[PDB]
């Protein structure tokens, strides 16, 4: 009933603390400003948006691979493997209604992570880990990320 | 458990229908890619956000007026006159932290309306008339308006 909107800009390469905790019920957005299908090879990540725990650990990984032509959600404990991996086929086909821009939304259904590009639901993955977020991270393999250098990002917490 | 995303564009003097309501919990934010404080006079509105119901009601007017430098925020049934309007002092003072671009959310607590300028918020409305959302209005005063002539609106429905 006094929810909290928060702006950070993520350079590539770069991870930021939030100011608020994304938990359950919120939400988080990436805003692109631009958009390349055609950039290159990624190693073997071409652009890949993080959600941190405070421990460190990877509550989600989104990872998108051009030459693979596929999307990658993980998730796994700091210093640990890597766990199970899901995956969605085809890149282009999520952003389709883009047109130099792109939008990648995070909700925060406790129990599951909904990742929508755009307008288009991609996935309704399933928590491997839990936890709040508390950081974000934006890694890119050089020169050939499909979204511009700087990424905005919205949170909107203290909705539930 | 199933929360959507819609992107509308808005143009000046335009409407559109949401393709989604936008009720109790859910959000909306406004995109301006522009911000002109010495713009000049508003008749009296230099520029104006609205929430209407599917009545034409005026869920929620927002109002900004450089020249009265100041922020309304009404509300009003169809061809009925306009109600108890609230007020917040100092345009610019809301918009310090902006840089060329500025974002307001309105968050629907159900019985009340956040309004939130970037990451500041304003005022924490009560609903005078209450409903769902069904569409929204840009409206400015001929070249004085403190946004840019297209204004991005997102909405975050199927929360609570
Ligand atoms: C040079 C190097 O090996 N570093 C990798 C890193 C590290 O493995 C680690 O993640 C560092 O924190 O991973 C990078 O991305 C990985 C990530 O996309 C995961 C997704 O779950 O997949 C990894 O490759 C998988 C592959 O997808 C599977 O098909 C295969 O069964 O196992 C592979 C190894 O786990 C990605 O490597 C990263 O930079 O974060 C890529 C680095 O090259
Ligand atoms: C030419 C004309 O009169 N049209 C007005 C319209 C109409 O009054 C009506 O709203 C059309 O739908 O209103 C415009 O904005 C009004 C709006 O900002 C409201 C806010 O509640 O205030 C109106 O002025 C008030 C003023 O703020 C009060 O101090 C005063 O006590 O009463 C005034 C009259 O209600 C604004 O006019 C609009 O375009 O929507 C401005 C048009 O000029």
């Amino acid at each position: 009933t006094t929810s909290a909107v928060n702006i950070y800009n993520i350079s590539a390469g770069a991870s930021v603390d939030l100011a608020a905790p994304v938990t359950t019920g919120d939400i988080v957005t990436f805003f692109s400003s631009a958009l390349n299908l055609s950039a290159g090879a990624g190693s073997p990540n071409n652009t890949a948006l993080n959600l941190l725990s405070e421990n460190g650990a990877y509550l989600l990984h989104i990872a998108f691979r051009l030459q693979e032509n596929v999307i990658v959600f993980n998730s796994r404990q700091p210093n640990a493997p890597w766990l199970v991996e899901q995956r969605v086929s085809n890149v282009a086909n999520q952003f389709i209604g883009s047109g130099g821009k792109a939008m990648v939304t995070v909700f925060d259904h406790g129990d599951k992570y909904q990742v929508v590009i755009n307008e288009k639901t991609v996935i309704q993955y399933t928590k491997q880990i839990s936890g709040t977020t508390s950081s974000l991270s934006y890694n890119s393999t050089e020169g050939t990320s499909i979204f511009s250098t700087v990424v905005e990002a919205v949170t909107y917490t203290g909705l539930a």
